């Protein structure tokens, strides 16, 4: 494995060379809030379809060009994913020879933003890689300026939608088009000492990386209380003794348990909903009863869906549960843990999350994924939150099986060594609150055309 570098999404200048109208429908998907903008957007379509999600599909899909997504552009429920379907729809039902697919979201990016709007953030992560998965689209993820009137903002939006641009991402600065890319850091491309009266909290702390992590903090950092949290109930205590020579899982995290508790830690090993507001608050009191204040968290809960890969076969629930832990799992778990005396807040996101090549196959994962990335630059001034693409683990966790794009790309698979030398430059260092650490075999190596 041969050279280490972090990417940060950064942005260039990127005009539009011609805008040429058609006529075929283009669908327009909107809410009550957005209804309004989306009615202005709607006179440069003279063929339209306004659907406003908070009022089913008998549409001939074939005859549409595309479709406008602007719920955005307004509050947009991350727990509402009634609006996949009609993409869906679109996708799988509509003209193979080129549809458009455009999501627009307001402040969203961090480019010339010093203020974050935490809207289309899951949303963004779909547009931003269905052109990856479904050679027939042109998908796009557009960024206005918060402040941009809505007169004006159909007018970017009509232009862009019609434009010779197959840019995965771009936003608009001062009526200036840019898009998004990948490059290394700036400029950095020490440590304090984690208090002993403090406790490490690892979502998905049980096995793979999370308690790779709970080892390497133990055994390096002094840490001395650790709550490690997962879906899975243990047995109480008393049990433990007959799984000494099982080979299921729960003896291993019994078994982990145990490892940890010789190095003088500490441990619980919990069961938490953590998109359950109640339970995560009921838990949170009892650790902070018990064990002490919470010194730093580590967010390895996740799943990814290795049944359904296409996206036009998934349903709402599956998606939904690909989400859950990453996103109303996250959301709920910083409300209750943001005025603790955090150290770090480290997000366990993907490479799929920001690289749309690797996205394809899993867009609810990308999604999911995403949701942290952007959770993060939204919330770095309240915490130190930290959200970390990260590349493949080769030696634990979901483990590798990789495929061609992943090779193609470039991305190499790292040691579980690399990466914990990685978390721990991330937590030492000002990366900002989103990288890509990556291993890559410099010689056929090139970051600023991994999102072309
Ligand atoms: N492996 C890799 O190469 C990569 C991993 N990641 C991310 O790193 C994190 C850990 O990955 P990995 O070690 O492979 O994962 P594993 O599947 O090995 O471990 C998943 C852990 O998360 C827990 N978990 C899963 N779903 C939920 C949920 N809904 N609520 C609470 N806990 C949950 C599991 O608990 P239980 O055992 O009880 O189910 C388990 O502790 C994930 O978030 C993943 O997306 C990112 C990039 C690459």
């Amino acid at each position: 494995d041969r050279a280490a570098c972090f990417l940060t999404k950064q942005w260039s200048l990127s005009p539009i060379g011609s805008a040429v109208p058609g006529t075929r429908t283009v669908a327009i998907l909107c809410c009550q809030e957005t209804a309004d903008l989306a009615a202005e957007v709607s006179s440069y379509f003279p063929n339209h379809l306004l659907i406003d999600v908070s009022r089913q599909s008998d549409i001939d899909w074939k005859e549409f060009d595309g479709l406008v997504d602007v719920i955005g552009c307004g509050w947009d429920d991350e727990g509402r994913l009634d609006w996949i379907e009609w993409v869906q729809r679109l996708v799988e039902f509509g003209h193979k020879e080129g549809l458009r697919l455009l999501c627009v979201t307001k402040g969203l990016e961090s480019f010339q933003n010093t203020s974050v709007r935490m809207a289309g953030a899951s949303r963004a992560g779909l547009y931003r890689m269905l052109q990856c998965e479904y050679s027939h689209l042109i998908s796009r993820h557009m960024d206005a300026e918060e402040v941009t009137d809505h007169r004006r903002l159909a007018k970017l939006i009509a232009d862009e939608f019609y434009s010779d641009s197959y840019d995965a991402e771009v936003c608009y600065r001062d009526g200036l088009r840019y898009q998004a890319f990948l490059k290394a850091h700036p400029e950095t491309g020490q440590s304090a000492v984690f208090p002993k009266d403090h406790v490490l909290l690892i979502t998905g702390g049980t096995r793979g990386i999370g308690l790779l992590c709970a080892r390497h903090f133990a055994e390096c950092y002094g840490v001395k209380k650790l709550v490690l949290t997962g879906r899975e109930q243990l047995p109480p205590r008393e049990e433990w003794a007959r799984f000494k020579t099982s080979n299921t899982s729960l003896a291993e995290k019994i078994q982990a348990v145990r490892e940890l508790e010789a190095k003088g830690v500490q441990v619980e090993m919990l069961s938490l909903t953590l998109s359950d507001d109640a339970q995560v608050e009921q838990t949170l009191q009892h650790i902070k009863r018990t064990l002490g204040p919470i010194g730093g968290v580590i967010h390895c809960a996740g799943l990814t869906d290795m049944d359904t890969l296409a996206f036009i076969r998934k349903t709402s629930d599956d998606i939904q549960r690909v989400l859950e832990p990453k996103v109303s799992g996250l959301t709920t778990l910083y409300r209750h843990v943001c005025n603790e005396p955090l150290q770090f807040f480290v997000l366990f996101s993907s490479v799929s999350a920001i690289i749309p090549e690797l996205s394809a196959g899993q867009a609810d994962y990308a999604m999911a994924n995403s949701y942290m990335d952007y959770f993060a630059e939204a919330h770095q001034k309240h915490a130190p939150i930290i959200s970390v693409q990260w590349p493949n683990w080769k030696e634990t966790g979901m483990g590798e099986v990789t495929n061609q794009a992943y090779r193609d790309s470039g991305l190499l698979s790292i040691t579980n060594s690399e990466g914990l030398r990685f978390l721990d430059q991330i937590v030492s260092k000002k990366f900002g609150p989103v990288v890509l650490p990556a291993m890559a075999n410099q010689t056929n190596w090139e970051p600023e055309l991994l999102m072309k």
